[PDB]
């Protein structure tokens, strides 16, 4: 019973948390096995963050100058190297905490868990969706760089996000574990618009059968539609074009409410052609899109 | 920038969940020292849960009956009691990973993360708030009775909640650590009505607070109310009434924005009257009640 914006446990993550100090600038690092991970911007000043030249700022960089605390113990760091967006800190000891781990670079449409860190110290565990535009929404302040954004299959904890950096309009931009920022964002104060952030269509019909199956159902019609005559719906109101691959994927919760997929669909035609006049679904006066089909399947059945 | 649904870091209670067998029913438990906390309607079968008496129920079980499990080995129970609604179940082995921790009876309107568990391994957490009908609007399936809820405080972590039972109609029903049910609410299978689940008015302040300092405005008007003026309004759309104690408690809120408190009353006031027009506050179309305002001083400051 119930439906919940829930995010993984976040307890395998903590013990990867570090603080990375170099100069003046502290954020987060991620220590996995004998290296810390983070966002190459801590060997800026506010002065360089304008237009710097990583490459030149890191050759005046030595390993003794990157300062990274485990809690209350300094790490040795016995090399540095620089890719693409983050440094990758080896340090001489491996951590004891390394979780099994990957390192994946989601698509957009896909949820993720963050770990809001200060400090290499934890505040908070949320989640949240690589938007179509490779924005996140999140909740995010000065020192917070470094956090990462994450999944997790049974015992095996796959890192998809680092953050990076705030763009004007108070949305957050960041990198995959490879250092590649998501969009076409860089790491430079500069103002970068992020695009379109239209809705994430197959999200929202996996969101409408997990509502369904916890019992709001007052938006359930007797129509249906097509894929092609969705689409032009979906268009006008700047949700995604929804494939059959999206259908495809949807298949398990369509088989366990008895609601085909074109049905849902026509549900959902409706509810953007007519609002939902006052009422809610799942607690929420608006259509959420941060709910993958997996998300729905996973927490309507109880994986752990 | 941004504001989320956060939830605390559930590490140091991810250390403490276990797995209690008593004849064929299986919940969680939560091991601190060397005690292990569960609902004491482990003992029940289905056949007993109509009208059971715990006493009688018990005096038929031993420490033998008692399976607990932590992570993949056996705990030794040397001692079982009945503190209220929950079992306390001795065991020969501190748990190693007992956090610091303290047993707190909230109060509604207070929140709290949940981390959703089953067979005695987490899935999930989520915050939520004990409503003013001592009913919990979480996500919870068979097996996830035992689950805890906490809120942590630096290294202490204060454990508030331990889940029950759904009621008939999807919402939640638990008690403290003591065993003592939040609410009327009582662990027999018997259907208990909730109560009028009212609206946390001095957290949708709180979050009218939050969409402020994070740059949402438009609702912002030219007026001013009194306390009695808006409990006029807060008592026609089932609001709690708002109090001093509850003024004083926005203080570091309205310290912070500049807007006073009654100013943000009287737009509270006017968004009560008139809706939201289509627009939306922090990503939601509706008012929101389940941040307090420490939530909002925390999360818009940077606690860990
Ligand atoms: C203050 C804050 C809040 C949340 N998350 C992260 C941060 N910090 C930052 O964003 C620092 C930073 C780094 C880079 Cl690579 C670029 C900028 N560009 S800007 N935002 O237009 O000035 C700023
Ligand atoms: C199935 C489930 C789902 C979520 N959370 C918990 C559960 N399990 C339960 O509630 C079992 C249980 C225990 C008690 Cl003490 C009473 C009842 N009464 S009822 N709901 O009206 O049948 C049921």
């Amino acid at each position: 019973s119930g439906f919940r914006k829930m995010a993984f446990p976040s307890g395998k993550v903590e013990g990867c948390m570090v603080q990375v100090t170099c100069g003046t600038t502290t954020l987060n690092g991620l220590w996995l096995d004998d290296v810390v991970y983070c966002p190459r911007h801590v060997i800026c000043t506010s002065e360089d963050m304008l237009n710097p030249n990583y490459e030149d700022l890191l050759i005046r960089k030595s390993n003794h100058n990157f300062l990274v605390q485990a809690g209350n113990v300094q790490l040795r760091v016995i090399g540095h190297s620089m890719q693409n967006c983050v440094l990758k800190l080896k340090v001489d000891t491996a951590n004891p905490k390394t979780p099994k781990y990957k390192f994946v670079r989601i698509q957009p449409g896909q949820t993720f868990s963050v770990l809001a860190c200060y400090n290499g110290s934890p505040s908070g565990v949320y989640q949240c969706a690589m938007r179509p535009n490779f924005t996140i929404k999140g909740s995010f302040l000065n020192g917070s760089c470094g956090s990462v954004g994450f999944n997790i299959d049974y015992d095996c904890v796959s890192f998809c996000y680092m953050h990076h950096m705030e763009l004007p309009t108070g949305v957050h931009a960041g990198t995959d574990l490879e250092g590649n920022f998501y969009g076409p964002f860089v790491d430079r104060q500069t103002a970068q618009a992020a695009g379109t952030d239209t809705t994430i269509t197959v999200n929202v019909l996996a969101w409408l059968y997990a509502a369904v199956i916890n019992g709001d159902r007052w938006f359930l019609n007797r129509f249906t539609t097509t894929l092609n005559d969705f689409n032009l719906v979906a268009m006008k109101y700047n949700y995604e074009p929804l494939t059959q691959d999206h259908v495809d994927i949807l298949g398990p919760l369509s088989a366990q409410t008895g609601i085909a997929v074109l049905d849902m669909c026509a549900s959902l035609k409706e509810l953007l052609q007519n609002g939902m006049n006052g009422r809610t679904i799942l607690g929420s006066a608006l259509l959420e899109d941060e709910f993958t089909p997996f998300d729905v399947v996973r927490q309507c059945s109880g994986v752990t």
